[PDB]
């Protein structure tokens, strides 16, 4: 039926309902440190989050977008690997049952907690419906989260959930600053991919910050009492929306420090 996380209708299905599935550039990967390219010619990357305007937060299945208002360059990234502006337009998690498993994307095989992603698209395109068109048409900034130490920035989408527990359920979000979720350093690798969902597009040009930042049991703990199911339904508890790693093939993986 529609898509999920579960034994029937997991990533291993994907592909008998979206053929890009065993794509050429899809993600998410695993990072191999010794194999990725230093390129000096990489430029640092500029992320301009102090206009950002969040709207809403809600649960879709799957996971729960706060979502951003990018009628104009409010929050935007550039540098790095991207050329053009990239409005900021959502960011979600990916998290797991346990500690031990999470993110998407692996460093030398190692999971993480969680990954946060921070999705903008392509400026030049007009409306992200076009942006998904295009080979360059979406840029996410993906942010590996490991269990230690609270992050307070956090700590105002972790109170908010109890009012989007099941799907299709939101909540005004406003005045909420995404600056409070990046780590100390802005150090990445890139490389070219994919959406890590149905429809799957290979439209994306990832960056991976190296520095994951670190929150609390209690925080992801939170995260893991959300619903798949709408109001209802029998209860689904919201754990390991994940996709494994894919095959790397013809792609190379650009690292911006030494
Ligand atoms: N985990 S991830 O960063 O790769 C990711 C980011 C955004 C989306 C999304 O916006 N879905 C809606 C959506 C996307 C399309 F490409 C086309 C239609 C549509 F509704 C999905 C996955
Ligand atoms: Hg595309
Ligand atoms: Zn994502």
């Amino acid at each position: 039926h529609h898509w999920g996380y579960g034994k029937h209708n997991g990533p291993e299905h994907w592909h008998k309902d979206f053929p890009i599935a065993k794509g050429e550039r899809q993600s998410p990967v695993d990072i191999d440190t010794h194999t990725a390219k230093y390129d000096p010619s990489l430029k640092p990357l500029s992320v301009s989050y102090d206009q950002a305007t969040s709207l809403r937060i809600l649960n879709n299945g799957h996971a729960f977008n706060v979502e951003f208002d990018d009628s104009q360059d409010k929050a935007v990234l550039k540098g790095g690997p991207l050329d053009g502006t990239y409005r900021l337009i959502q960011f979600h998690f990916h998290w797991g049952s346990l500690d031990g498993q999470g993110s998407e994307h692996t460093v030398d095989k190692k999971k993480y907690a969680a990954e946060l992603h921070l999705v903008h698209w392509n400026t030049k395109y007009g409306d992200v419906g076009k942006a998904v068109q295009q080979p360059d048409g979406l840029a996410v900034l993906g942010i590996f989260l490991k269990v230690g130490s609270a992050k307070p920035g956090l700590q105002k989408v972790v109170d908010v959930l109890d009012s989007i527990k099941t799907k299709g359920k939101s909540a005004d979000f406003t005045n909420f600053d995404p600056r409070g979720l990046l780590p100390e350093s802005l150090d990445y690798w890139t490389y070219p991919g994919s959406l890590t969902t149905p429809p799957l597009l290979e439209c994306v040009t990832w960056i991976v910050l190296k520095e994951p930042i670190s929150v609390s049991s209690e925080q992801v703990l939170k995260f893991r009492k959300l619903n798949f199911n709408g109001e209802g339904e029998p209860e689904e508890l919201m754990v390991d929306n994940w996709r494994p790693a894919q095959p790397l093939k013809n792609r190379q993986i650009k690292a911006s420090f030494k």
